[PDB]
């Protein structure tokens, strides 16, 4: 019926201790979604080619040249941490808990409301007045065999809001349409001209245009009507809440101290290096801790900033996310810098249209890799090494002198073993699809648990056509009564995760809210304003170290 | 490695009104796709509103 409810809201989180020292997590999130009418009821497929950037000669990292197919439907999604947890409880999971795992996701809709706008005057300007539509519907579609394009809206920050007591909006759907794109690579001011900057049509042998009512499964709903997606079960891998330390040069067993500090502030000199015994593979007649063999690489080297180009136009190929090091520098490691706005943790007292952005340094310390502290030497090792028998980070690649090795040298090999990326609070990904090739990536660098074998099903929904009188389907016209909606949005994720062992003699790292000032965790970021502003700044997902080896 | 095959193999000798036949082996290969991939590394995701 129209006057009665479909649901109940929930947004609790629940700790569920079973077994060996196990927690069952149950984290539950409900908002209400304000579904406005879409722009045109057509699917349409747009281009987008900025020529005002790749015109200009040295811009070929400012191209977002593309084509989408815009379908009318807009999407409900709600991977990201801040939907499903308060920074209390990802706070105490991170202190408390050792490794994270995810279980399963019910989602929901209920409490379906329409309404249609009309204009009157009442003092010579006009008004709206919002009635109420009781038998216009909407249409809800769960594309759970992913038939359709996996976009998720974390890639946009366009997620559910992070906020409870906040109404948000869907984002709507749209996805990639399989153009051809050229771009000639030219550096900044270069005499000549761009050569390349054409974009193709439509390919005969590789053109998707996917819609929504032939692929999926609609349901209607009026405002008596619920819609419920069961249980999809997670088949994913465990992530860890522990961070490592160990670097290439802290694995194994220490050299034997030949003599021992007297007081407090001396060291301890080891045995000389020509009369040391170990294992090297370098073909000098000394050990030392910089030339020992070691069971495997901790951190490989990456290119910095190489744009590779395959039938798309240029983009940067993406890094593993490893700690920066003492040399600050965080573009070699592939720290992520996410721009998020005001529904997703941007301070709400920030008048300004540019958005909140945030580097996130990583906090695997054993991967992280220092290049202006890297050098190569040649093939017979003698040090002290002269002028050309080695190559550090001065020395210039080809000709340009802006560029060194490090910037082309990638070391990954068998013997490579790096950490997994730590998710990040609320502006992260939860989940990903993995990608439909037959040699699948190690890692998704957007999300710590990548589906091994599927997604759950994206949920999209759109309003139904509300038409006038007058309706020609030969004539492009629609006039289409102005409707909109509300509906409430229920969903349950449930994890697993294993309570922390407590080895160590000293005091380990935990994230700990500070008093008001200075400091990154001040408690007046959590906490609303005079006018009740909230803001969500990141945590640290891995406070406590472990042991690599 | 110098191999013979006389000193490896079961060697079947076959007349005119012999025959031979080796069984079935059974396959233990993974599969190939019939279908083509198109999206590059600018071609994955949501994109940009």
């Amino acid at each position: 019926g129209v006057g009665v409810s479909t649901g109940s809201y929930d947004n609790q989180t629940h700790y569920r201790a079973l077994g060996d020292g196990w927690v069952e997590i149950t984290a539950l999130a409900t908002r209400l979604v304000h579904l406005n009418m879409p722009k045109s009821e057509n699917y349409c497929r747009i281009r987008v080619h900025n020529t005002t950037d790749t015109s200009v000669k040295g811009n070929m990292a400012k191209d977002d040249a593309h084509e989408q197919i815009w379908t009318p439907w807009s999407l409900v999604d709600a991977n990201a941490w801040g939907v499903w947890l308060q920074p209390s409880d990802w706070q105490y999971i991170c202190n408390t808990m050792s490794q994270l795992n995810l279980v399963s996701l019910d989602q929901e809709i209920f409490n379906v409301v329409l309404k249609t706008v009309t204009e009157q005057d009442l003092g010579g300007q006009a008004i709206k007045i919002y009635n109420n539509d009781l038998t216009a519907c909407m249409m809800v579609a769960v594309d759970s065999n992913n038939i359709l394009p996996y976009t998720p809206a974390a890639n946009s920050m366009e997620t559910l809001g992070f906020y409870p007591w906040k109404p948000t909006i869907a984002s709507p759907y749209r996805y990639y349409f399989c153009v051809d794109r050229d771009l000639s690579v030219t550096y900044e001011n270069q005499e000549g001209t761009v050569e390349h900057n054409v974009m193709g049509t439509p390919k005969g042998m590789n053109s998707q245009f996917f819609t929504i009512e032939n692929t999926q499964q609609i349901t209607l709903l009026r405002t008596g009507d619920e819609f419920a997606t069961g249980t999809y079960y997670f088949d994913t891998n465990p992530v860890k809440l522990t961070h490592t330390w160990q670097t290439n040069r802290q694995l194994g067993q220490p050299p034997l101290l030949s003599t021992f500090p007297e007081a407090d502030t001396d060291a301890g000199t080891l045995t000389a290096q020509g009369s040391r015994h170990g294992t090297t593979q370098m073909g000098v007649n000394w050990v030392s801790e910089a030339i020992r063999t070691r069971p495997a690489q901790v951190g490989f080297c990456q290119p910095h900033n190489d744009f590779e180009a395959s039938r798309a136009g240029p983009f940067a190929a993406p890094k593993v996310p490893a700690d920066i090091t003492q040399g600050v520098d965080k573009e070699a490691n592939g720290s992520v810098r996410y721009s998020y706005g005001k529904q997703h943790g941007e301070n709400w007292a920030s008048h300004g249209p540019a958005p909140e952005r945030y580097t996130w340094d990583e906090t695997s310390f054993g991967s992280g890799r220092d290049t202006k502290d890297g050098f190569i030497q040649s093939a017979p090792l003698v040090v002290p090494p002269p002028l050309n028998g080695i190559l550090t980070n001065a020395n210039p690649i080809g000709t340009k002198n802006d560029i060194h090795f490090s910037n082309v040298f990638n070391s990954y090999g068998p013997l490579t073993a790096f950490s997994h990326p730590s998710p990040v609070y609320p502006q992260g990904q939860i989940w990903d699809k993995e990608l439909d090739l037959e040699h699948k990536p190690r890692l998704h660098i957007t999300a710590p648990f990548v589906c091994k074998n599927n997604a759950p099903g994206q949920m999209l929904v759109r309003l139904g056509p509300n038409l006038t009188d007058q309706y020609d389907p030969n004539g492009a016209t629609l006039s289409r009564i102005v409707t909109y909606g509300t509906f409430f949005w229920k969903g349950k994720l449930t994890m697993r995760a294993k309570l922390r062992a407590n080895t160590t003699w000293n005091p380990v790292y935990q994230v700990s809210a500070e008093d008001n000032g200075n400091s990154y965790m001040s408690v007046t970021k959590w906490l609303p304003t005079a006018t009740g502003n909230m803001q969500s700044v990141p945590l640290i997902t891995r406070p406590v170290a472990r042991n690599t080896y």
